[PDB]
């Protein structure tokens, strides 16, 4: 029993982090077989980030100017390439700690784990969800660039590499192909993020976990339809709710005896009349970073390699 | 920038988890060199937990009835002993993955990371604090007994092994010597936990992180003394605040320019007049599971081996 925000076990990932240096800046890297992945702005000094031409700056760089330090042992860069916003730093010795990995581009509303690192060393792990506006709300300091977000399946799925922190404090990054989430670019200029809406489908799965774990005073008396719900949600800035969202909620509906539309009616009155200083699962706010799949994993305890 | 609840990297610990079977029950174990540690109630079936005599039941058990499965490879128990509430299952092959470990008994109000496991396999990691009443509020299912709580220094410090879940849903366990935290015993009877008071010193460190990270509307106009504060806290069920707590808050006071007693005055009005539907660091409640040391580790980004 109980419910916590669990991150995935970080052992496989923390064997792949390397220290990447190019000039004065030191950020992290992802060591896969014989290609080291790290943000391409490492070749950039502080003045460069303003209006940098990336194609020209790498030309002024050679194979002997990047230092890939794996703890004690140092690697020798043997070939470099730029994939959108990422450097593939090919090296000589292939990593024996390479796991079954995958490269995935997540969709908004999905959750993963982040191994925050500095100087190539692991410092912490926590769970976060991609916001609909393609940003995240983590804890990143200077030098934590190159920290990776992953999901463990017996396979690791890397889906995020932190690049920059917006002047609003929120964080932005790319996938392991080098393609940013959102409209962001890796230069130090005012880049606008949009309206951040609450993830409705994750909130409804969180309520089901609450019923499984006991907190159920919110089980209301009214019902509602699916247009009636989305009308209320768009006013409270909640994303519209689809039929595929209902199908994803199927197993939770079966286990608890509460129909998906009946739970929506409880949320509708929750939004309109608040929670009244009363908590659900130990929180005074509506949580939107538990996907429906996540609730099943924790309440049923599936494990991994 | 930003602030999250970070757990420690779980790689070192997840190389030490083993599957321990004795009869029908299957729970987890901690594989250190050549001694396997696991709860002593594994020798206990469902009827046994009611009124079990532990000294007699092990006598009816022999070296060939415990199965310590490390993933694929199986170990052969060669010697057994009982240390309070724990089985030391001595085996033949000494674990090559044994790290620099330590055995520590934490004090109430301190925080650590838990690697929740099932059948000897890691399923998640999250951060939790020991409550003053010597319980924890985690996510434990059946078979998650033997899951360990640790702190990483280049040394791991195991401090908790989950044993039982109280009928109130909260969790209880021992240290790696086998000594329970609190008045609890490993039998299935109604065991009473006391008044759970909020950890004041952790709350004050959380406010300092908020000021470092921006949320500061709570910086009040009044001041107060240290008896005046503790009088208000005991009414709101908050533990009394000591001088050693102030000394521990020293570095946070220096970095922010806010005196320790001045922050207490802000909390005093926070407790008396609420937060008014307004958030701090993204929460509508006062958080008491960030120790003062924890706030320094995240805002300054220290790493480990």
């Amino acid at each position: 029993s109980g419910f916590r925000k669990m991150a995935f076990p970080s052992g496989k990932v923390e064997g792949c982090m390397v220290q990447v240096t190019c000039g004065t800046t030191t950020l992290n890297g992802l060591w896969l077989d014989d290609v080291v992945y790290c943000p391409r702005h490492v070749i950039c000094t502080s003045e460069d980030m303003l209006n940098p031409n990336y194609e020209d700056l790498l030309i002024r760089k050679s194979n002997h100017n990047f230092l890939v330090q794996a703890g004690n042992v140092q690697l020798r860069v043997i070939g470099h390439s730029m994939q959108n916003c990422v450097l593939k730093l090919k090296v000589d010795t292939a990593n024996p700690k390479t796991p079954k990995y995958k490269f995935v581009r997540i969709q908004p509303g999905q959750t993963f784990s982040v191994l925050a690192c500095y100087n190539g060393s692991p410092s912490g792990v926590y769970q976060c969800a991609m916001r609909p506006n393609f940003t995240i709300k983590g804890s990143f300091l200077n030098g934590s660039c190159g920290s990776v977000g992953f999901n463990i399946d017996d396979c690791v799925s890397f889906c995020y590499m932190h690049h920059m922190e917006l002047p609003t404090g929120v964080h932005a990054g790319t996938d392991l192909e080098g393609n940013f989430y959102g409209p962001f670019v890796d230069r130090q200029t005012a880049q606008a993020a949009g309206t951040d809406t609450t993830i409705t489908v994750n909130v409804l799965a969180w309520l089901y976990a609450a019923v499984i774990n006991g907190d159920r005073w919110f089980l209301n008396r009214f019902t509602t339809t699916l247009n009636d719900f989305n009308l209320v949600a768009m006013k409270y800035n909640y994303e519209p709710l689809t039929q595929d969202h209902v199908d994803i909620l199927g197993p939770l509906s079966a286990q608890t005896g509460i129909a998906v539309l009946d739970m929506c009616a409880s949320l509708k009155e929750l939004l309109q009349n608040g929670m009244n200083g009363r908590t659900i699962l130990g929180s005074a706010l509506l949580e939107d970073e538990f996907t429906p799949f996540d609730v099943v994993r924790q309440c049923s305890g599936v494990t991994f390699q």
